[PDB]
């Protein structure tokens, strides 16, 4: 038996904290409390003619079910005549996108703890059946103390008895099986991850083109470099990850999972069990 359903009236909403095609985050204090959410609003008349019904309630199905220090959290739900609204675990310090642009590209210690983050995340998101889909660092997320809290549910697919066919995320984290066989495993999630790691210490994720055209045909034709900085460890690491055959790549199912991807050499001196509870290395 809950807590009564929150009002917009409850709330004094401050800055945008930004904007989607579908719906707009804006910072919200609540008044009884004083605590700080970011509120997801979404119009309910958009929602309905731009046919996206099956999208908010699969965000909202999908928040409720995970209970993780590394995703953003769905704390309560209402909604008036007009609009829906979620209120979400305010992430103070933004987007990881951010500070790989402020900062150029991370050193080996920094592209270690955050990759081991999301590494985790992910563990336990695909541990629940649950692909994210558009997996970017524009919707890896940083709290106040600098750990990862992954967010923007509503593209997710959640598996049942490996498959999907409807969505492509963002062009340049897209696995090549969404543009060959239209079909989405846990293993798009883990090319997205070789692609955000490779963004990390080189700065730049690796298909880039002037259009989405050209990105897709580097996708499916593997057409991308490593600076010759990059770490070592690291570059093996994502020659793991960006494998064109699905069932190949490091940490999915048909590799025997989680376990030899943290063992791979680039994780050596990373605890896995407490990573939330570690002090982040400075960025930088
Ligand atoms: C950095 C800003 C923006 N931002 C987005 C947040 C989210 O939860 C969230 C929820 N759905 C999607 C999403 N990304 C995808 C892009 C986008 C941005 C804003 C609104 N629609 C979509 N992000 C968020 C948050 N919890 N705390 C602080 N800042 C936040």
């Amino acid at each position: 038996p809950q807590p009564r359903k929150k009002r917009p009236e409850d709330f004094k909403f401050g800055k945008i904290l930004g904007e989607g095609s579908f719906s707009t985050v804006v910072l919200a204090r609540e008044l009884a409390t004083s605590r700080e959410y970011a509120i997801k609003i979404l119009e309910k008349r958009h929602i309905i003619k731009e046919n996206k019904v099956p999208y908010v309630t699969r965000e909202r199905d999908v928040m409720s079910r995970l209970d993780h220090p590394f995703f953003v959290k769905l704390y309560f739900t209402f909604q008036d005549d007009e609009k829906l609204y979620f209120g979400l675990s305010y992430a103070k310090n933004g987007e990881l996108l951010k500070y790989i642009r402020k900062i150029g590209s991370f050193d080996e210690t920094c592209t270690r703890f955050y990759t081991a983050e999301i590494v985790s995340a992910l563990e336990y998101l695909h541990g629940k059946g649950i692909i994210h889909r558009d997996l970017k660092p524009e919707n890896i997320l940083l709290n106040e103390d600098m750990h990862i809290q992954i967010t923007d549910f509503g593209t997710a697919k959640v598996l049942s008895p490996a498959r999907a066919n409807s969505f492509v995320g963002t062009a340049q984290y897209v696995s090549p099986e969404l543009l060959t066989e239209k079909s989405a495993c846990k293993s798009s999630d883990l090319w997205a991850l070789g692609c955000i790691i490779y963004q990390l210490v080189a700065g730049l994720p690796p298909f880039r083109a002037g259009n989405e055209y050209l990105i897709f045909q580097k996708i499916i034709k593997l057409e991308y470099d490593f600076p010759e900085k990059f770490f070592p460890k690291a570059r093996d690491l994502v020659e793991k990850l960006l494998v064109l055959d699905a069932t190949k790549r490091l940490g999915c199912e048909e590799m025997e999972g989680y376990g030899p991807l943290k063992a791979h050499p680039f994780f050596e001196s990373v605890t896995w069990e407490n990573l939330h509870q570690q002090t982040p290395p400075k960025l930088t």
